[PDB]
């Protein structure tokens, strides 16, 4: 029987500095924050409709600059799907992807968990990591790609709404 909405909890991952909490925040409140103000850990709830179905999104967005807790290995426990984000002017960060996925296939003993590759910062002119090298990046893990900007709002709905729909397959 009915009790309320379905509800997502997703977790927001990947390098210090690629618009973890700049996508979040444009999600929630259609606002570009300018200021690079480090996140230790942030949660927020947004309602939405995804294909005919309402449902309450839970977003935890989470550190880059984190070594080794316990608290970190909680959530990514919890967490029914994530956003793996790089940053398309950071080559780092696109390579600090395979250790984030590994994190979590590791704590979720699991090969097989919801996922969606993000490529921020696409206003940007400074392009470091090709389109092409990041589509086939995600085609060898079996998941979407999305190229967001936080900026012009381009993707952003699209890449935690197609989070959203991977979690669903998933069960
Ligand atoms: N041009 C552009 N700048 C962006 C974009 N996303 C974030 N930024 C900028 O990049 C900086 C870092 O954004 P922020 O959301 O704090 O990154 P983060 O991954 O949450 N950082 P942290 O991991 O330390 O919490 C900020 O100045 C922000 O304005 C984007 O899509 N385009
Ligand atoms: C521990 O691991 C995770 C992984 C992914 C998501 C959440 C999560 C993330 C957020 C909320 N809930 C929440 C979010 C924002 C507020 C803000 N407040 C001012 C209304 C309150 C509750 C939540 O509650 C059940 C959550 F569970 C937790
Ligand atoms: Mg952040």
């Amino acid at each position: 029987y009915f009790q309320g909405m379905t509800e997502y909890k997703l977790v927001v991952v990947g390098a210090g500095g690629v618009g973890k909490s700049a996508l979040t925040i444009q999600l929630i409140q259609n606002h570009f924050v300018d200021e690079y103000d480090p996140t230790i850990e942030d949660s927020y709830r947004k309602q939405v409709v995804i294909d005919g179905e309402t449902c309450l999104l839970d977003i935890l967005d989470t550190a880059g600059h984190e070594e080794y807790s316990a608290m970190r290995d909680q959530y990514m426990r919890t967490g029914e799907g994530f956003l793996c984000v790089f940053a398309i002017n950071n080559t780092k960060s696109f390579e600090d992807i395979h250790h984030y996925r590994e994190q979590i296939k590791r704590v979720k003993d699991s090969e097989d968990v919801p996922m969606v590759l993000v490529g921020n910062k696409c206003d940007l002119p400074s392009r470091t990591v090709d389109t092409k090298q990041a589509q086939d990046l995600a085609r060898s893990y079996g998941i979407p790609f999305i190229e967001t900007s936080a900026k012009t709002r381009q993707g952003v709905d699209d890449a935690f709404y197609t989070l959203v729909r991977e979690i669903r397959k998933h069960k």
